[PDB]
């Protein structure tokens, strides 16, 4: 029983600046989520029943990201939110999958629908049952694209890469609403697992996803930096109009509910926790500033596309001090910032 | 010889477990230990030998949920008999009796001896003392049998002359525990992680086990000790709240409490300068319910590290260190919490 | 993609006594901004629309700094404000520049009311844009001091030396009001970051600019141990007199408005700053007094009778987050205002 | 400019549990402040015009302590009070010196006066004056006890050594009321240090006193075993009824003042310290009780029985902030007052 290193969070580092003959304006957010499928804008939206439906996920894929359905309802509810989208235009469209009894004829049903990519999401992806259920559906359906998760190693990354993923996801314990770490002891720092699980992945020729923890979108920029293909957020988009729930007021404030699919509220011992979030208007004006960050991160490391920002990335760890450096400090703000927020 | 600067060392709060690939579910781990060579636990728990944790009432109620409780000695020599002696003929349920090095201590010893306790922990501020060694060799020459826990320490070489003086299992803690003022009074202790982790290598190398006592908040910090080589852990507060520990309901502004003190406290002594504080802790119901939410943390972090036994994980843990952002992130955040948790407290 | 090291902040750091045979009111606070312009103090004001106007540039010339007149007004009136710092004496005078279509403009404009160096400073100074800008300017105007900002790499100074600046600025994230780090997730730990460029700069012969962050005056003598020519502040500066922005009373205390330049008011569509409030501080003089004190009193325990021999001979230690707790007042009730400390 | 190290404060650190023989009641804290002078506990209380004059000085020797009598008076007022503690018996007393023009008229009263040692105390210790200052003393009084600070490296403790003090005193800028890190940015934590002049001054046989940022009995422990032979305190000392200064009422609470010697107040040129209140905590006695229980305690933990040993056998741990938390109570609603503890 060893310690093996320091891990960090995106908190604990920044990129440092490169050359740059590109404006932000000029960058391009494209990228493969599998080898078959292209995003224009490398977010998702997390298979949380508070965070994407059909509604979400059309939103998300006009945008040029993509929402996976969550499976917190019946087989035949979540083939008709699938069917939705695919008939807004043909636009791109997850559905979450569990390891369970039903596994199987869930996915006869979202592939009905013509679902493009199956997320077998489980508290704990690097386990026999995600490996052996992701056998059986390649076996079943060849073509059929699949992201498994959760993991949080390199290790994990071959072995799913091994039974058939075409994407894994990253993340254990860095949700906003996940107290896996503290009930379980269990999980690694993001931005170290993203880190080494996408340097694995490449090896490999398989995308990571960075599924958690963030929270501004300079997260998103290190996250990419990192390797990751792509980032998943739930907290980010559940305040949004078009995740599930109603908006509700209290005090002068208005808020949307947000919950772990580990807590009690959503299974009804639990990994996560039930709370609001700031009611945040369309998921538009959101995407443009996360895009915003993410065009501005890129031209100041001279990026013009997400490749180039991972292969000459080069991170600085700061320490409390230094986080407090950079955010702002010793000011009393007064007027909203779009894209700021303490 | 000069004072030296030897390592950074570790909380709990400073490491996580970094997850294996597990081909076990989380309800089908065995949280079987052996506390001693000769007493098996079914879950590897202790509530402490605290005059606000642990009489009859909470031994009964840890023994039956598969666990132990340490009858404290703050007490009549003859009144820890009769509460030793309630566990015994409750069913033969197991039960230890703290001792100390007093000038009465094997009188003490005979009368738990006598009622049948199963193990006794000569428990004191500063176990790695020849006032517990002398203690240690004095009981297994009266008593070869009887099973003895010895602490508390913090080193490996405290582990190896408390076992050459005849400890069945040592009791690793200077200072973590949640009502201890030791580390800031003295200025001494380990962080209990390491400490755990260092004295559990040197028990492996011996054949003798440890008990990692105090600091334990959370169900996760119970299997970061067990991962880091602990067979057993000991909780006061965790413990102190539930209906069976001693002390009344004390109900104020809408909140529901009860006591608890470091036996190194002023009230304690009363009933030298203090090591310990007074306080209250919320009210918890009843011990099932704790226990059921512990023991369902500690599955879930042996599904997540492969581990079907509790020598299986700490064979393959690894632990990562994370920073005081990465311990943000670790909780919730970003989060307006309306309901509770009945694993997780703010 | 790589961790490169852990970088360093101000409060990370402590400089270490020298042996000392100067007291500090001997010692000497002239430094070269550059090879043609000296300063009797290293302090400049930022070039922000809430900091320096020409009312701030002729205080703090007057104090024996200089400072920067903003580029948030048309070409005639920055032209205006320069001129009225160059008319009120003999007094040092700068000017913003940015990378626009009509730069050279704004250029030739400043350089007719007699500017002494122009500010050539953007976002990210590491960057073909400005690289080609210096050149453009240093080609029309061979003699005209070229700052170049802002920056965080040894290659960057290298690049705009080599692009023919005069003075590279370095600061990417640290100032108050900046959220370049959060928004876009980039920059470098000023300390480290000025560190690393003097540094270089050293090699070359060229001037660095501490721009950012600053909070103390304890944080420049630091900025300047690390090798900074000179240390630029906007929110020391903001709150005095002589910065722009009426006084405003709330609930018995009096306030400036100081925001980021990257902010949307003063942009009026991703900002990387804020708006907000802070303390009105009197005098521009006022607080100059206790910067250089306190910058006097630090080479005293450093033994430099000058800034050169400050840098030369300087060593910093590390504290922790315990290390700062007891650095600054701690336990104690704070019943007295001080000069030089506020918490 | 380079960075040397990490360095560590009381906080940072903690002892690691030795083999014992020894119970906290049979401990020995008998201690060697000079060549020539011993005290039966190693403690002192400042020289600062908030903690001791002759009713303090003369309360910490009957305790087994010694106070330095402050320099904030007349050079006839300090000999008085210097008389006043010597003519009370067999009392130790110390008296500050400065480095000014009538330094030598100050030292002759106190000698006059029978003052058993003196300490010539400034910001900056490791300067041409202080240095020159002990050579002249020591030139005129060749036996007295001379003490001089503070300082923060070995190089200090050599070169103060060299030039005739028999004692040095550690500490810039650990103070509670100190400010010298924020407004100069130069300090030392103070456990790097004591540990680090403490193994310079061994090797000298000179010892070294360990002044300022010291909270609770802990981190006296922690400064003993890192090899001072005293620890100096102001803030502990203060609010105890034998401080100068009346109680002070305020809500039902009880107060004392307490200020830096370089804050504006007592120098009634830029301020190294603040002014303020603490709360007051009666009669010395129960402090200093409180205070050996919790270091005899701790050397019952190192398996010490006198001082000497403590060095010698000290290991420590470095402790992460969240090692912090678990060291304090944590997770307890305490109601019930410490004697030895409070937040
Ligand atoms: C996102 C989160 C956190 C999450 C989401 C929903 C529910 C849960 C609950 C609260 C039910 N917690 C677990 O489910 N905890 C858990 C812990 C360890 C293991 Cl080993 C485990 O089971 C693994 O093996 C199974 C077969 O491969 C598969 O279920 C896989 O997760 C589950 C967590
Ligand atoms: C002080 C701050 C932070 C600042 C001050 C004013 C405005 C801004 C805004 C909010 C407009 N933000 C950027 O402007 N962000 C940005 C990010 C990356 C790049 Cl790469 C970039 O452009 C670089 O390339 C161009 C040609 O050299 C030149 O504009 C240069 O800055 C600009 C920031
Ligand atoms: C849980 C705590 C902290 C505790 C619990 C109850 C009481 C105490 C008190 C406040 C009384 N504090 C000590 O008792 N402090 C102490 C410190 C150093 C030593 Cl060396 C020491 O004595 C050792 O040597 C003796 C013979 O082996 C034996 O008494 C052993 O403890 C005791 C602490
Ligand atoms: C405890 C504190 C902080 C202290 C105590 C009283 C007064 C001061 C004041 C506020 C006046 N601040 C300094 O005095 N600051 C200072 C800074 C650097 C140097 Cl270099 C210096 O003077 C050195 O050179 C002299 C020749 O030996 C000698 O006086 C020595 O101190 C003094 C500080
Ligand atoms: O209750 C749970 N426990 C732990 N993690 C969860 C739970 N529910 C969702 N998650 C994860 O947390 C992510 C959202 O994280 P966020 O973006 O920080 O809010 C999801 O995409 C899931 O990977
Ligand atoms: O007064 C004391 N001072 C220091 N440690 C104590 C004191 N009383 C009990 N302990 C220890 O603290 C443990 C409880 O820690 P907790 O579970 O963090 O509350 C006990 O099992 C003892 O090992
Ligand atoms: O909005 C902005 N975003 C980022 N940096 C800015 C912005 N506006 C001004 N700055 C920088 O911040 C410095 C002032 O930092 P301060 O002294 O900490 O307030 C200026 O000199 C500029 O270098
Ligand atoms: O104002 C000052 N500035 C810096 N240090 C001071 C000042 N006044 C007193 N000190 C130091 O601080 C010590 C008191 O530290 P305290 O016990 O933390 O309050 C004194 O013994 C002096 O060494
Ligand atoms: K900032
Ligand atoms: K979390
Ligand atoms: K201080």
């Amino acid at each position: 029983a060893r310690i093996l290193k320091t891990a960090y969070t995106f908190d604990d580092v920044l990129l440092v600046p490169n050359k740059s003959e590109v404006l932000p304006n000029e960058v391009s957010l494209k990228t493969q989520l599998t080898k078959k499928i292209q995003l224009n804008i490398p977010l998702m939206s997390a298979s949380m029943d508070t965070v994407t439906e059909s509604k979400m996920a059309i939103a998300m894929a006009r945008e040029g990201g993509i929402g996976i359905i969550h499976k917190n309802m019946t087989i035949e509810d979540q083939a008709r939110e699938v069917d939705r989208v695919k008939r807004s235009g043909g636009l791109l469209c997850g559905a979450s999958i569990g390891v369970t009894n039903d596994m199987m004829e869930r996915v006869d049903a979202v592939v009905k629908a013509k679902v493009d990519v199956i997320v077998l999401d489980t508290a704990h992806g690097h386990s026999k049952g995600v490996i052996e259920g992701v056998k059986r559906i390649k076996a079943k359906y060849p073509e059929l694209q699949v992201i498994a998760g959760n993991i949080a190693t390199p290790e994990a990354v071959r072995d799913l890469a091994e039974a058939g993923a075409d994407c894994v996801k990253v993340g254990i314990g860095p949700g906003s609403i996940c107290t896996t770490r503290i009930v379980a002891g269990v999980g690694v720092p993001q931005l170290t697992a993203v880190m080494d699980c996408a340097e694995e992945g490449k090896k490999l020729g398989i995308p990571v996803i960075a599924d958690g923890g963030l929270k501004y979108s300079g997260d998103i920029v290190k996250a990419l930096a990192a390797g990751a293909c792509a980032a998943m957020m739930g907290s980010i988009f559940a305040g949004c109009e078009e995740a599930p729930g109603a908006i509700e007021i209290y005090q002068g404030r208005s808020y949307k509910v947000y919950r772990g699919m580990g807590s009690l509220g959503a299974m009804a011992v639990p990994e996560g926790v039930e709370g609001r979030i700031a009611y945040k208007g369309h998921l538009a004006d959101t995407i443009y500033q996360l895009i915003g960050g993410i065009k501005s991160g890129m031209g100041y490391l001279g990026a013009p596309t997400l490749e180039n920002l991972y292969e000459n990335a080069n991170f600085v760890v700061q320490t409390s001090a230094g986080f407090r450096e950079s955010h702002p400090h010793d000011i009393n703000i007064t007027k909203e910032a779009p894209n700021y927020s303490v």
